[PDB]
């Protein structure tokens, strides 16, 4: 079976497999995450498997539908670039946008801590999704910058995954 005690109603949602749990953000009503270890079989939800809809390993994204009262964010459109990498356990860290789909950590943080929170939606001040935490440009165990995909490209990712016909 697979009935993990999830907790929707917030902003991010995690998953679980024989290894650990990843992080995923409900943007536009679709919890986005990386295929690094989300499982290719029938994923698990708080009360039923999660129907697969969007999933394209690296250089793309994986966003399933979040209908369990999931809070859907939106595309960024701020004026500054101060974000807050939100992890999946009430732990956000300020970021400084450094380039397209990337930001800078403003505090020596161990990259190992970043491992597991992949999907952390970057949010400028309080709301407006910017992108998720795909990876973290880090030095020996310490993370210095962020590897994040904007939440606008995720919209493009759907064109790749249709399966409608
Ligand atoms: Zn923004």
């Amino acid at each position: 079976t697979g009935r993990d005690k999830n907790q929707v109603e917030g902003e991010v949602q995690v998953v679980s497999t024989a290894t650990q749990s990843f992080l995923a953000t409900c943007v536009n009503g679709v919890c986005w995450t990386v295929y690094h270890g989300a499982g290719s079989k029938t994923l698990a939800g708080p009360k039923g498997p999660i129907t697969q809809m969007y999933t394209n390993v690296d250089q793309d994204l994986v966003g399933w539908q979040a209908p369990p009262g999931a809070r859907s964010l939106t595309p960024c459109t701020c004026g500054s670039s101060d974000l807050y990498l939100v992890t999946r356990h009430a732990d956000v860290i300020p970021v400084r946008r450094r380039g397209d789909s990337r930001g800078s950590l403003l505090s020596p943080r161990p990259v190992s801590y970043l491992k597991g929170s992949s999907g952390g939606p970057l949010l400028c001040p309080s709301g407006h999704a910017v992108g998720i935490f795909r990876a973290a440009v880090c030095t020996r165990g310490v993370a210095k910058a962020v590897d994040f995909v904007p939440v606008e490209s995720m919209e493009t990712t759907m064109r790749a995954s249709k399966k409608k016909k």
